[PDB]
C-alpha cells in the first residue's frame, strides 16, 4: 500500500503565539498557500489518493480541501475522527507561548512542549479554552475525551482508529491520504518506523509537504519514507 | 427537520458560455466568492447543519468547502453519490450554447435545455466530453451510469438516494445540508413541492443562497421554504 | 465477481397456503432445513461469501444465519435492506389462496399472481396485515414504502440499491450471497439475462437452492448461471 | 442509554475440557438452547435491542441469531469487532485443561486463569490453533492481533470500540445490545461499574441471561444492573 501523511501549514493563532492544541483555529492565509502547495505537490510528483483522513480541526481539513482542489480529487472520500486531533494543551491552551516560557523558566516550558509523556496541568471544564461538551465530540465517550495529552498519550488514542479503521482501506489496496496535525503525525510516524521513546523528540514534519510511506502488508514501510519536494523537507 | 439546498455558483465554462452537465468544471473565482456569501448567510441565519451531502462534481464539493468555512461547521460528516449530480448533458457537452442555438433553432434548443422528458442526444461512447470510464464512478454498475439525460430522467436516479440516504438522516433528526446543481436540485424541489411536469421548467434557483426547507414526519414541506435572502432572491 | 442468491424455504404460512408479501411470516420447519441444505451446498462446491445481503423480512434473515452456521462462514459483514424485500402483495396479504381464487376468478387470480405490471389492489392502513408505520421501515421515506406491488415496482426499487450499494461490493472483489426472496431475487435475473417482460413470468428459482453467477467488469453474466445442485434445481 | 449484554452458552470445547480463547468453537445443543431462552426472556422482560454487536467468534454470533430469531427483532443492524472477541489463551489454545496443570501446576494455573495482568505463554503462528492470518481478520492492523492475552489486554483493545463505536448508537438513543464473551463482557462491565483490578475475578457473568445497563448522558450507570431473570443467575 501507499500513505501520505500532511501537517497543515501556519494558523491564526499560530503567528499570534499562542497554543493551540484543540482549540478549533482557522488556517492562516499563509496556511492556505502551503496547502495548494502539497496539492500541487500531489498532482505534479504524481501520488493519487483513493480516500482521505482528516482529524476533526478545521485547519487540517481546510488543508485537504484546499490540497485536493489542486490535485483535482476533491470527489474522494472522506471520514473525520478526534483521534487524528493534535496533542490537548491543558492549561497551556490559549496561552502566549513567550508569556509561558518566563512563568515556567525554559526547562518546565520545553518538557511540555517537547517531552514524550509530560502533559501540562489540565484545563477547567469552565475555561473558554476548553472543549469539554463541543458538538463535535457528541456521540463519543465522553470519558475517554482528554483535558490535557502528551505525545504517549496522544499514540494510545490515535493507534485504535490507525488499527481497525485507517487499515482496512491500505489492506483494501486504496491509497490513504490523512491530514491532520504535527504531535498526531509524529505520532503516527514513530509507531510506523519504530523511533525510541528517547529518539521521537529529533523529528520535525515540514508543513505543507505530503510525506510518502509505501508499506508492506505487515503495514511497515517497503522501502525509506520520501517527502514529495527534499530539498524543502530537509531545509 | 430541517433541509438546507446550495446551488453552486459559476463555473470557469459558464464564463466560457459550454454547456457542462457532468463535466467536472472548476468554480470561478466568482464562484468561489458565492459559495463563501451562502456559508455567511448560514451562519448569520442561524441554520446549523450537522450533515453534508455533495454531488460527486467538483464545483459543487468547492461550494460546500467554501461555505461550510465561514460557518465553522467544516467537521461536519460528509458523504458523496453521483445520484446529486447535474443533469448529464449528453452529446451537447463540451460545447457553445450559442452556436448550439445557430445550428438546432430556438425550439430544438429550449426542449434540451428545459423539456421535461425530452433528453439531449446520446453522447459518442469515444468522445473527450464523456465521464464513462471516469475514477469516481468505478464502484456503480456500469450499466446505470447516463450517457445523457432529462429533468425526469435526473429525477428517477435522485429519488432513491433522497429515500434511502438522506431521509435516514432527516429522519434521525440532523439537519442535512445538500450542495449540487441546479436540475438536481430543481429535481428534488419538484418532488418536495408537488410542482407539476409543465411547470417544473419555469423554476430556477438562485446560486449562492440556501433554499430552507422545514419537513414534517413524512418528509413534506409543514410551510414555505424560504431563502436565507428572498429579497436577492426576488 | 461472482455472486450467490438463495430463495428461502417455506413459511409459517406458505404452509397454511396463505398470501404473505410483507407480513414478517416466520420460516416454517420444513425451510430452516432447505437453509441447513442451503448451507452444506455452499461448503461443497467452495463458493465463498466474503459478505451478505439480506431483506428486513425475518424469513429471509433466518435462512442466511441458519445457513452460513453450515457454511463456517458467520462471521461475514451483512447488510439489510427493504428494497431486497418480496412483493408486497396488498389486499391478498393474509388470505387463503384458494379464497382468492374464487373471490376473482382465474383471470383476475392470473393476473395478480403473475403479470408483470398489474399491482394487486392496496392493503387499507388499519388491516392487521399492513406494514405501515412499523418501525423496521422508520428510517426510510414514508412515502416509497409500498401498499401493493408488481414485479415491474419490485425491480425499480430492486435495481437502485443493487446499482449502488450491491455494485460496490462485487466490483471490489468480494463474492456478493443475497438471501431474501421470490419475485425480487427473479425481478433480478431478470436484469442479469435481459430477460424480457413477457417471459419473467416462466421463471423459477427454487428454495433452498444457491444460484451462482460468474459476472465480468460490467456486471454482465460472463457465464450461464448454475446451481450448485443442478438436479434438484432442474428437477 | 440502554444497553444488553449476552454471554453465549457452552461450546464444543466447554464439555472436552480444552482452552478455546481465539478458536472458532461452535456452540453446541445446551449452548443452542440458552441462546434461545435469553431471547424469550428479552421479549417477556420487554427489552427490544435497536441495533447488533458481537463479537467476530461463531459462537456468540449464533447466540445472536438464536436471541434475536426469538425476540423478533432479528431485522436490527448487525456490527462485528475482533474487539469484542473473548480473551486470547495464547498457548493454553486447544490443550486440555487438566494436562495443562500438570505442566504448570496449581499456581501458574491459576495466575494464567485469574490474574488480571499476567497472560497466558504466547502461541507460535505455526501452531493450528493461531488465528494469525485467519481471513476474518485480514482487515485490522496485522501488528495488534495478540497472539496471546490477559484481562487488563482484553480491555485496552476494546475501549476504542466502546468508545468510539458502541457508544456512538447508545448517546444517539439507541438500545444496544453485545453478544461477546466471559473476558470482553467481564472486561466491559469492570469498566461500567469500577470493579478493581484485584476485585474482577469474582464477577460472573452467568451465560444465556441478558444483563441489562441504564446508563446517564455519561455512559455510567443510573440504577443497579440487572438480569431478565434474577433467579437463574445467583
Ligand atoms: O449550469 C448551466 O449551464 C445552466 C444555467 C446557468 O447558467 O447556471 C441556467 C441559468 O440560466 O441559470 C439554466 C436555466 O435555464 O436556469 C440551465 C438549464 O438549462 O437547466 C443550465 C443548464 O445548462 O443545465
Amino acid at each position: 500500500p501507499k500513505l501520505v501523511l500532511v501537517r497543515h501549514g501556519q494558523s491564526e493563532w499560530n503567528e499570534k503565539n499562542l497554543f493551540t492544541g484543540w482549540v478549533d483555529v482557522k488556517l492562516s492565509a499563509k496556511g492556505q498557500q502551503e496547502a495548494a502547495r502539497a496539492g500541487e505537490l500531489l498532482k505534479e510528483k504524481k501520488v493519487y489518493p483513493d480516500v482521505l483522513y482528516t482529524s476533526k480541526l478545521s485547519r487540517a481539513i481546510q488543508t485537504a480541501n484546499i490540497a485536493l482542489e489542486k490535485a483535482d480529487r476533491l470527489w474522494i472520500p472522506v471520514n473525520r475522527s478526534w483521534r487524528l486531533n493534535e496533542r490537548h494543551y491543558g492549561d497551556l491552551q490559549g496561552k502566549d507561548k513567550a508569556e509561558t516560557l518566563k512563568k515556567f523558566g525554559e526547562e518546565k516550558f520545553n518538557t511540555y512542549r517537547r517531552s514524550f509523556d509530560v502533559p501540562p496541568p489540565p484545563i477547567d471544564a469552565s475555561s473558554p479554552f476548553s472543549q469539554k461538551g463541543d458538538e463535535r465530540y457528541k456521540y463519543v465517550d465522553p470519558n475517554v475525551l482528554p483535558e490535557t495529552e502528551s505525545l504517549a498519550l496522544v499514540i494510545d488514542r490515535l493507534l485504535p482508529y490507525w488499527q481497525d479503521v485507517i487499515a482496512k482501506d491500505l489492506l483494501s489496496g486504496k491509497t490513504v491520504m490523512i491530514a491532520a496535525h504535527g504531535n498526531s503525525l509524529r505520532g503516527l510516524v514513530k509507531h510506523l518506523e519504530g523511533i525510541s521513546d528517547a529518539d521521537i523528540a529529533k523529528l520535525n514534519i515540514p508543513t505543507g509537504i505530503p510525506l510518502v510511506f509505501e508499506l508492506d502488508e505487515n503495514l511497515k514501510p517497503s522501502k525509506p519514507s520520501y517527502y514529495l519536494d527534499p530539498e524543502a523537507a530537509a531545509a
